[PDB]
C-alpha cells in the first residue's frame, strides 16, 4: 500500500523547558512544558511524555510512529521526539486534561450543545483514523483530551494498529478481533461516559463477568439526560453483528442534526444558562508574549 511519508522531528533537549509535572504512572511521567525552536521567536505550550529497558523504548517508539503519521483537527499529532538517555515524546499541551475528568469536574456547567458537539468531534476524529486505515483499540473518555471546552481531540496510540474489557466489542473479548466497527462499540461506551457525566461502565461488576453479561443481551443503561433518540444510537453501537453497528460517517451526521437543536435530544436542568471558559474570556490563556499554539505552528 501507500508509502508513509510522515516526518519524524528530532528535537534538542536545549530547545524546550519542563515547567511542572502533570501526572505520573507506571509508563513514566508527563510534564507541562514550553518548546522554543531555534531563532523562531515562538513559545509552543507542550506536553512531554518521558528506567531504560530496550522493550519499553520499542513501545514508546511504536506510539511515536503512529502519532507522527496523523494530521486531523480532532486527533493528537506528535510534535517531535527528543533522543536523550530516557527518550521523550513532545506533544501538544491540552490545557483542560482528559474529557472523563472534565465532565466529572464540570457537570453543573455542561449543557446539551457541548455534549453533542463533543460526540460530533469524536466521530470526526474516529472517521479520520478509519480513512488512514487505523484501528485505535483503546477509545474511551480518558483518551479524549480537551484543548478548549469547545475543542476535543482523540489520543493514546499505545494500542493502535492497521486490556480494556468494559470498552470492548464482544468479538474483541472473545476472539481478539479488532475492526473499525469494534472502535464503534468503544465509541458507544465513550458517549455513555459523557452522557452520565463520567460514570464507570458496569460499576461493581468484575471484568470476567462482562463477556457473559453482553452475551445474554444486557447493555449499559439509558442515562437520565438521554432521550430515546440518543440512547438508540448508543444501543446500535452495541449490536453483536459488527456490520449492523453505525459507521463513523453516519455518527457525524446523526449527532450534527441533533447538535442543531440540542434541547430536543438531551434534557439537562439549567441548560443554556450554563457556561464554560472560552477564548473570549478575561485571562483565558511567565512571558505570554510570543506563545503560539501547536495548531498554528507549522513548518
Ligand atoms: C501516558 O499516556 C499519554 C499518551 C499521550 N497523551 C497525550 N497526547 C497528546 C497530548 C497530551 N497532552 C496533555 C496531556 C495532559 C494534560 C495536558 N496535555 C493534562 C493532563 C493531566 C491533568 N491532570 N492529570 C493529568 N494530561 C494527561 C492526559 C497526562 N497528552 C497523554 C497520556
Amino acid at each position: 500500500e501507500a508509502p508513509n511519508q510522515a516526518l519524524l522531528r528530532i528535537l534538542k533537549e536545549t530547545e524546550f523547558k519542563k515547567i511542572k509535572v502533570l501526572g505520573s504512572g507506571a509508563f513514566g511521567t508527563v510534564y507541562k512544558g514550553l518548546w522554543i525552536p531555534e531563532g523562531e521567536k515562538v513559545k509552543i505550550p507542550v506536553a512531554i511524555k518521558e528506567a531504560t529497558s530496550p522493550k519499553a523504548n520499542k513501545e514508546i517508539l511504536d506510539e511515536a510512529y503512529v502519532m507522527a503519521s496523523v494530521d486531523n483537527p480532532h486527533v493528537c499529532r506528535l510534535l517531535g521526539i527528543c533522543l536523550t538517555s530516557t527518550v521523550q515524546l513532545i506533544m501538544q499541551l491540552m490545557p483542560f486534561g482528559c474529557l472523563l475528568d472534565y465532565v466529572r469536574e464540570h457537570k453543573d456547567n455542561i449543557g446539551s450543545q457541548y455534549l453533542l458537539n463533543w460526540c460530533v468531534q469524536i466521530a470526526k476524529g474516529m472517521n479520520y483514523l478509519e480513512d488512514r486505515r487505523l484501528v485505535h483499540r483503546d477509545l474511551a473518555a480518558r483518551n479524549v483530551l480537551v484543548k478548549t471546552p469547545q475543542h476535543v481531540k482523540i489520543t493514546d496510540f499505545g494500542r493502535a494498529k492497521l486490556v480494556p474489557i468494559k470498552w470492548m466489542a464482544l468479538e474483541s473479548i472473545l476472539h481478539r478481533i479488532y475492526t473499525h466497527q469494534s472502535d464503534v462499540w468503544s465509541y458507544g461506551v465513550t458517549v455513555w461516559e459523557l452522557m452520565t457525566f463520567g460514570s464507570k461502565p458496569y460499576d461493581g461488576i468484575p471484568a470476567s463477568e462482562i463477556s457473559s453479561i453482553l452475551e445474554k443481551g444486557e447493555r449499559l443503561p439509558q442515562p437520565p439526560i438521554c432521550t430515546i433518540d440518543v440512547y438508540m444510537i448508543m444501543v446500535k453501537c452495541w449490536m453483536i453483528d459488527a456490520d449492523s453497528r453505525p459507521k463513523f460517517r453516519e455518527l457525524i451526521i446523526e449527532f450534527s442534526k441533533m447538535a442543531r437543536d440540542p434541547q430536543r435530544y438531551l434534557v439537562i436542568q439549567g441548560d443554556e444558562r450554563m457556561h464554560l471558559p472560552s477564548p473570549t474570556d478575561s485571562n483565558f490563556y511567565e512571558d505570554m508574549d510570543d506563545v503560539v499554539d501547536a495548531d498554528e505552528y507549522l513548518i
